[PDB]
DNA sequence: ATATATATATATATATATATATATATATATATATATATATATATATATATATATATATATATATATATATATATATATATATATATATATATATATATAT
């Protein structure tokens, strides 16, 4: 019962001004911070380490290639969706279609070398095709 | 009229202590000066240079921290949405029925 009726945008601003303004109370804030610390603290120890490790696989995977600069963001960026994937659906028949559909992405848009894009799905995933 | 004690006086003189003076000199202490020089400490300057600390700059580069951005992507948290569905809670209804 929170996306049932069409939203405009003078009703989309006056609930987010209010949301905004009644977090900005001291107490307010505080309250909820200090009540989700620990929770958002697991969650951090939980999901951070996965994607640390990828950072660190395939900045080896790109030096070994020669990428420089902001050239490396490409790949790096390309590494971490591909491990969301992994960590939101798991592995199988999914995981390859979105696995083709990320390359199809990078290399349309933003003129991702193929060899590349196969050598960092194949350190993070197993294999260029990742089944 | 006598003896002991607390004081005031008339007259000269003596010893103890607190001070003020007339005349010169000596020693100790607190300071002010005339004349040169030295040593210790607090500071201001003339001329160069060095070391320590607080900052401002000329020119490039590095590391730590607080933020603002150019471009895509990821994780944690506060919220606003597009579209179905579920769970907890605060209420309004359509229809019958039960309990406080």
């Amino acid at each position: 019962a929170k996306g049932r009726t069409p939203r405009s945008f003078s009703q989309r601003y006056g609930k987010w001004n209010a949301k905004f303004t009644a977090f900005s109370n001291p107490t307010v804030a505080s309250t909820i911070l200090t009540n989700v610390a620990p929770i958002a603290q697991g969650n951090f120890q939980t999901n951070v380490p996965k994607f640390t490790s990828v950072n660190e696989q395939v900045s080896a995977v790109l030096t070994q290639y020669g990428v420089t600069g902001p050239s490396r963001a490409i790949y790096q960026g390309y590494g971490l969706k591909v491990a969301r994937a992994l960590n939101r659906i798991g592995a199988g028949p999914a995981l390859t279609n979105m696995v083709a559909g990320l390359k199809a992405y990078y290399v349309s848009a933003y003129g991702a070398n193929p060899e590349i894009l196969d050598a960092v799905t194949n350190i993070i995933l197993g294999s260029p095709t990742g089944y």
